[PDB]
This record gives structure tokens, sequence and C-alpha cells, in this order.
């Protein structure tokens, strides 16, 4: 494969749309490369991680408990919500949102989650208390996957979000346990995880989180590395291309293709 910079060349010419990417140490920081890196791009359905680092950010403050169940109602529900359709009778646990709204990409979790850390407004605030003042979220799922050109809504950056991934990942203003808990949603990752895992070659850790908009947007959050190490993080966006899913998926797949190749020490 091209380096990983060539790649990501290519892909802006063959889709006519932006790629944002940035791969970073997990324990240091470590820029390793980066590309529009410090550019705008809709988050879409990646912000179910930060989120959820809210969320127990809450039961670490003695505010909320993984244990605590939320009953709610079918008008409670919006667009593509596999695993809180079944549970209208039931109701879910808290724990069992933030799995359902990461590893399934649930949209009414999501919205559950939101509602408990302050609405988008909250999670907003809660960024600017870990140093993150850049990213921002808005609006709730689905309409915050509009990707409107110059639209600040509801986007991050490149190297923010990475920054901000390591921060609730490693830099204990979560507890251990919240680190590990956030950690292991993401190694669950049921929509791309397993697919991904099936053609990486023998040794890569993944961990990950998947996001789709209009406009063509698509992304990736994910930690990766060789000897079954989470090494690093990587984060990969596109926007603004009328290219099919299946090409923003291959593209995807082509840039983390060189950047796995082209893994530097
Ligand atoms: O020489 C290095 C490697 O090159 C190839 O491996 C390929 C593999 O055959 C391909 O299937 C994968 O696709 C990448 C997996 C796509 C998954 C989506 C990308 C995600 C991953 C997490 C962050 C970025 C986005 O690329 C690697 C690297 O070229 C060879 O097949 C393999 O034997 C060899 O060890
Ligand atoms: C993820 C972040 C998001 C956010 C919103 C930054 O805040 B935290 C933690 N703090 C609170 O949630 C909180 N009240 O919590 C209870 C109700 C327990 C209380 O102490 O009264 C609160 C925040 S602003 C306001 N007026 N009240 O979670
Ligand atoms: C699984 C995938 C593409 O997300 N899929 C969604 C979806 O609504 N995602 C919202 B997120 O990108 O804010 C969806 C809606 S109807 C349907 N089918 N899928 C993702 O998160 O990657």
């Amino acid at each position: 494969s091209p380096q990983p910079l060539e790649q990501i060349k290519l892909s802006e010419s063959q889709l006519s749309g932006r790629v944002g990417m940035i791969e970073m140490d997990l324990a240091s920081g470590r820029t390793l490369t980066a590309w529009r890196a410090d550019e705008r791009f809709p988050m879409m359905s990646t912000f179910k991680v930060v989120l959820c680092g809210a969320v127990l950010a809450r039961v670490d403050a003695g505010d909320e408990q993984l244990e605590r169940k939320i009953h709610y109602r079918q008008q409670d529900l919006v667009d593509y919500s596999p695993v809180s359709e079944k549970h209208l009778a039931d109701g879910m646990t808290v724990g069992e949102l933030c799995a359902a709204a990461i590893t399934m990409s649930d949209n009414s979790a999501a919205n559950l989650l939101l509602a408990t850390v302050g609405g988008p407004a909250g999670l907003t605030a809660f960024l600017r208390q870990i140093g993150d003042n850049v990213t921002r979220l808005d609006r709730w799922e689905t309409e915050l996957n509009e990707a409107l050109p110059g639209d600040a809504r509801d986007t991050t950056t490149p190297a923010s979000m990475a920054a901000t991934l390591r921060k609730l990942l490693t830099s204990q203003r979560l507890s251990a346990r919240s680190q590990r808990q956030l950690l292991q949603w993401m190694v669950d990752d049921r929509v791309a995880g397993p697919l991904i895992r099936s053609v990486l070659p023998a040794g890569w850790f993944i961990a990950d989180k998947t996001g789709a908009g209009e406009r063509g947007a698509r992304g990736i959050v994910a930690l990766l590395g060789p000897n079954n190490k989470a090494e690093r993080i990587v984060v990969i966006y596109l926007r603004d291309t009328p290219a099919s899913m299946a090409e923003r998926n291959q593209q995807i797949a082509g840039i983390g293709a060189a950047l796995i190749e082209h893994w530097q020490r």
C-alpha cells in the first residue's frame, strides 16, 4: 500500500471529499502522523464513546450507577434502536445502555444516556471540563448526523478526538475500573469490530467505534497496535463525498491498511 499520506491523498482525489486522520500513542500522546488533524468533521456515532466516558465520570462521582435501571416508552425511541426497542417492558441498566450505544450504535440508547449527562449541552460542558475546547455536541440522535458544510454543530477534529479519547482511557480522570469499562465496550463493538479483526493481520489488537452521516460522512475511532496491545489511537473521518457507502468503507479500510503496513516505532 502507499505511504499513509499518499493513500489519504488518493482517497480524497477519488472521493472528492475531505479526510481527517491522526495516529497517536495511547500512553504518551506522541503524534505519529496526521492529516487535516485540526480541521472539523462531524463526529456522527463516534460521539457515543465520549458520551459513555461522561456517564462513567458521573458514576465515579457517585452521581450515577451502571446498575441503575431506566424504564422508557415507545415515544422515546428514535431511528435505529435494535437493542433498546426490545426492552420497552423491562428497561435497560445504564451500563447496558452504554453497551448498546457503543457496541450496536443504538440511537435511543445514546439519547437516553445523553439525557442523564445534561443533553448535548451537558456533554459539551463535560468536554470543556477535561480540557477539550474544540469538540461539541449540540443535537440528539439522529439530527446530529446532518453534516451540513460549515456547521460547527456536533463536530470534533481528529487531534481533539484522539486527545480526548486518550484522556478518557488513560489519564486517571476516570477511575481505574471506569477506564477498563470504556475500553471493554470498544473492544466489544459488534458493528465493525469482528469484520475488521477478520481482515487484520495476526497480532493486531482492535477496539473501535464507527459512525456514519449525511453527505458521505463516515468515520472510525480505534485503538490499534501490533503485539496484541492497544498501542495507538487512530481517528479517521470522511466528509462531503457523493461516493457509495461501499467506496467510503473501502477508502477508510485502505487508509487503515496504509497505516498498518507503514507503522513506525
Ligand atoms: O506487510 C504487512 C501486512 O500486509 C498485509 O496486511 C493487510 C491486510 O491483508 C488487509 O486486509 C488489511 O486491511 C486493513 C484492515 C481494514 C480495517 C479498517 C481500518 C481501521 C483499523 C483501525 C484504525 C483505522 C481504521 O491491511 C493490512 C495492511 O496492509 C498482509 O496481508 C499481511 O500478511 C502483512 O502482515
Ligand atoms: C458528565 C458531567 C456533565 C456535567 C453536566 C458537566 O456535570 B457532571 C457532574 N455534575 C452533575 O451532573 C450535576 N449535578 O449532579 C447532581 C444532580 C448529582 C448534583 O450534584 O446535584 C450538575 C452539573 S451542572 C448542574 N447544575 N448540576 O457530569
Ligand atoms: C451502524 C452505523 C452505520 O450507524 N448506523 C446508523 C446510525 O443511525 N448511526 C448514527 B451515528 O453515526 O450518530 C443507522 C441508522 S438506520 C441504519 N441501518 N443504521 C455506524 O454507527 O457506523
